[PDB]
DNA sequence: CCCAGACG
DNA sequence: CGTCTGGG
């Protein structure tokens, strides 16, 4: 049972990192685990976003397999090479 | 004022 | 789904 993760340039300035609970700026690289919001299970499965760094603090709780690296962050390939590199560094080996 | 579309 | 607001 793999977690389903995603990467992308934030679509707007109105989402909030789940790790630090700070607002993510439009345009910034952001990672998501799609899952159920505790306080809103009514919604069911939804995107929960993270600053890449904050995402990594919680790599384990989130269900990230360092064995598969970045391939499991659906949409990685769409990112600029610059960004694809920076990201790949932080991800645990 | 409006409302698509982002978010939770 | 209801809410909010960026960009008309
Ligand atoms: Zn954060």
């Amino acid at each position: 049972t793999l977690g389903d993760f995603a990467a992308e340039y934030a679509k707007s300035n109105r989402s909030t990192c789940k790790g630090c609970m700070e607002k993510i700026e439009k345009g910034q690289v952001r990672l998501s685990k799609k899952m159920v919001d505790p306080e809103k299970p009514q919604l069911g499965m939804i995107d929960r976003w993270y600053h890449p760094g904050c995402f990594v603090k919680n790599r384990e709780e989130l269900g990230f397999r360092p064995e598969y690296s970045a391939s499991q962050l659906k949409g990685f390939s769409l990112l600029a090479t610059e960004d694809k590199e920076a990201l790949k560094k932080q991800l645990p080996g």
